[PDB]
């Protein structure tokens, strides 16, 4: 089939929880009520097997060959991870408030460049959840392999 | 030493040929003619081991205790790797005119977000070398692990 290192040029669905959440279809991103105008549309160029998507896309990719299309599956594992508790920390009030912060339940932050979060706030003690949003979800993608390029 | 998965705040300055063209110190950026507006600066927060830092990074954090400031010349290898003839691709000129970019020898391209640079245009085919700018270079890093949270 297609080969690790193989330039190819691919077109993806992408579902998490029922909803679409990711598309190179413009007409099924304003459909589905997704569409954000700051996107880059039409299939996209990726070296299969090397990282560049998800790894059980970059899975089917290798087992699939130009023009073919597939629906797949994608366990927590095999999409954005496993959720993984140690990645929930729990941090000071006061380093939220030293960086103009005011920490919510529910709201997502960003702290040392990378976002989190919030649990919980309880008695000045921060829990912040730093794992993927997706993390834990099960993601279901329709791709297609549009053509490869060498 | 640092156990896998822990939670680090880190400092880095990357020089290759002996320039910077890498760092977290926001001044020493503007001295040096790379800041990025877009970037965020001062410390970040990676999880050790994970890969969201180089490979050499990546390895040196796991030697090092909290507080520990260190230097480090990383071969190709563990920084952005070797020079993969590979990604060495004959494109042809069709793609670019369709596209409205005229192929000039030793400019960088983008298709679909992934960076090239033109080689030559021979035969009614441009050679794009896709290689990261600095495959194949041999790095210099001074890193410092300013906390761990936990």
């Amino acid at each position: 089939m297609v080969e690790k290192g193989k330039m190819v040029k691919i077109s993806y669905d992408g579902y998490v929880d029922g909803k679409l959440f990711d598309t190179t279809n413009e007409e099924l991103a304003k459909k589905e009520g997704i569409y954000n105008p700051a996107m880059i549309y039409g299939p996209v160029a990726i070296f299969a097997g090397e990282g560049q998507v998800l790894p059980g896309l970059d899975e089917a990719i290798l087992e699939m060959d130009v023009g073919e299309e597939r629906e797949v599956v994608l366990p927590p594992e095999k999409a954005f991870g496993k959720r993984d508790p140690s990645k929930i920390k729990l941090i000071p009030l006061s380093e939220f408030t030293k960086r103009g912060i005011k920490p919510i339940k529910g709201l997502t932050i960003t702290i040392d460049g990378i976002p989190g979060k919030i649990v919980s706030i309880n008695s000045g003690r921060v829990l912040v959840d730093f794992n993927h949003e997706l993390a834990g979800k099960e993601v279901k993608y329709r791709i297609k392999i549009e053509e490869v390029v060498d």
